[PDB]
């Protein structure tokens, strides 16, 4: 669900996943899809991609179980598309911790920038 | 700072400000400027204007005092810009439960409306 791919990208980045992501560039956010801006925008991309791939679970309320064990998350759940689900969410708040480096605080400004056409997953 | 604020917010609204105010309208949240499309949104907009005019100190970063006296915010704070800030997110936290009659879920959607140029503090 939400609540852990927020907690995971907090684990991750050590960044408020809130402000940081709730909106940035053309793919991270609930409205958003465009041609990623960066590639702080591409881990959102590809983790809507990822999303797409998953059926028989809902990423956006279901719960799933992982664990923080040497501070990197584990996916430790059985059921399989929790399982792929978690690994959506792992994989884009490692995505965007590597990212944190070119993460531009401009993009958030939604209207200060233009999206292109959506890339393709 | 931000703890301050979404405490406060929390205090006089008793709605979580992240999920009720991270985005809203065209000023509630970051990155989103826009002319305000409803009062709680205008609450947001006088919030930045109200951080746009203090000068000494960071409206994000820089913890203050306050205690809550008798369910109201009270900045106690000495220090003259922090108290400032204090009063700008104690102004706000009260303008956003003063306006929860017409609070609308629907500006939470950035999608899902337009805004307009922002209005000039």
């Amino acid at each position: 669900s939400l609540i852990e791919l927020t907690k995971m990208v907090f684990q991750e980045t050590g960044k408020n996943p809130v402000t940081y992501y709730t909106l940035y560039g053309c793919n991270c956010g609930v409205g958003r899809r465009g041609k990623p801006k960066d590639a702080t925008d591409r881990c959102c991309f590809v983790h809507r991609c990822c999303y797409k791939k998953l059926t028989g679970c809902d990423p956006k309320k279901d719960r799933y179980s992982y664990s923080w064990e040497n501070k990197a998350i584990v996916c430790g759940e059985k059921n399989p598309c929790l399982k792929e689900l978690c690994e959506c969410d792992k994989a884009v708040a490692i995505c965007l911790r590597k990212n944190l480096g070119t993460y531009d605080k401009n993009y958030r400004f939604t209207m200060k920038f233009l999206c292109d056409k959506p890339e393709k997953c």
